[PDB]
């Protein structure tokens, strides 16, 4: 017709947008009409919800943004196209890593194709409010609580942080991950072992997000990941704890790392990287020149300058291995390293607030606890670990 590339995903912010324009033109470029369903929310639920309606509609789109265990779902209601002959092709078992080929199948075959990889556990600083405020970037969670303490005595927001469930939990599995270390996080959020959800160390982990709280701003209800961005961008808060989906921000605001902003790892999981894979999960569809159009997105997505592109807008690393590292930014190169090292080891461990370690029944019990405690001031962390644990088992 030539065929139409319809993706439903979630990038609709000024950066990750820049991202999705990288595809609509090597789409454009390919000879195939792109017809875009971003849908925006911040961490995916509004897309999902337009997805659940979609999958089942009869006009699937050809690829939706679905990631983690969930594909397991989408591969088990049979929607899902297998990529054999692509994938053998274009040698995706030699170019990804093996702990992320396997979440991209469903029973032996690849039914989806990420684009990247995402660190979910850095914090974002403002070096010039920094150094306005005397503060120190902070390697502890005490460091951490001085910066804050500086920040918010030298007039800043201390703490650029958004009220909505998934930014409340990427916090909160930051301080689990600081406190519990890589093995208890795994125990807690892959394993849900019920002694890990409810012990000392958990209880610990929300004792520290009730005092983080504590100098958040109390209007944060509602407002986007990229407000709170924007607040560390025009100088007016020290830090940001996210993603480096928040770098695309940064990179299309002009900005450049050292002197605009830094990227350190959430203080006390140096050596663990909290891993967030975006991929596209690829429905069988019925029209042949939708199909040949699936088929060019299918290849674009681990073509290599689609892989830097891309990455250089996203934030992300590019999930490629063979990549020309020196392409990218300092920060990602960062990434890469800290990935390799915590790779090696057990410190390499995926989200849970990004969908990656649990299905999204179980995430969604423990995103109601999280965000329950943390917006009363008063509650007690020896409450929230009964009504984690209860709760994760309610949901399965
Ligand atoms: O919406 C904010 C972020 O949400 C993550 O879950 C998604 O994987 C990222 O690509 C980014 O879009």
């Amino acid at each position: 017709n030539p065929g139409t590339v319809d993706v439903l995903h979630w990038w609709t912010s000024g950066g990750e947008a820049k991202a999705v324009e990288t595809l609509k033109q090597q789409i454009q470029k390919d000879g195939f009409i792109w017809k875009d369903n971003a849908v925006a929310g911040g961490g995916g639920a509004a897309a999902m919800t337009v997805l659940k309606t979609r999958a089942i509609s009869g006009n699937p789109p050809s690829a939706a943004q679905i990631k983690g265990p969930d594909i397991q779902e989408w591969g088990a209601l049979g929607l899902l196209t297998e990529l054999d002959d692509v994938a053998a092709a274009n040698k995706w078992d030699d170019l990804l890593p093996r702990q992320v080929a396997d979440i991209m199948k469903y029973d032996g075959h690849y039914v989806a194709v990420p684009v990247n990889i995402h660190r979910v556990n850095w914090l974002w600083i403002n070096p010039q409010v920094f150094d306005k405020a005397g503060a120190k970037v902070p390697t502890t969670l005490d460091e951490l609580f001085a910066a804050a303490d500086k920040l918010k005595a030298a007039g800043f927001i201390p703490l650029a942080h958004g009220g909505q469930p998934w930014q409340d939990s990427t916090v909160f599995e930051d301080l689990v991950l600081s406190i519990l270390g890589p093995k208890g996080y795994h125990a807690a959020f892959v394993d849900l072992d019920e002694k890990t959800l409810t012990g000392p160390q958990m209880t610990e982990a929300f004792a520290t997000l009730k005092r983080l709280g504590t100098y958040m701003d109390p209007n944060r209800a509602g407002r986007d990941w990229n407000i709170a961005a924007a607040e560390v961008i025009n100088g007016k808060a020290g830090m940001q704890i996210m993603g480096d989906w928040a770098k695309s921000e940064w990179s299309a605001a002009g900005k450049v790392a050292g002197k605009d902003y830094q990227c350190v790892a959430f203080p006390g999981t140096q050596g663990s990287f909290a891993y967030n894979i975006d991929s596209l999960a690829m429905f069988k569809l019925k029209d042949a020149n939708d199909i040949k159009a699936q088929n060019d997105l299918a290849k674009v997505a681990l073509e290599p300058e689609f892989q830097t592109v891309f990455n250089q807008n996203k934030g992300s690393l590019p999930v490629r291995q063979d990549m020309d590292m020196s392409k990218f930014d300092a920060c990602t190169q960062k990434s890469a390293a800290d990935f390799k090292e915590a790779a090696k080891g057990d410190g390499l461990q995926p989200s849970m607030a990004h969908n990656m370690a649990t299905t999204l029944a179980v995430q969604g019990a423990i995103f109601d606890v999280v965000t329950n405690f943390l917006n009363d001031p008063q509650a007690e962390p020896a409450t929230a670990v009964k009504q984690l644990n209860a709760a994760i088992k309610a949901a399965r």
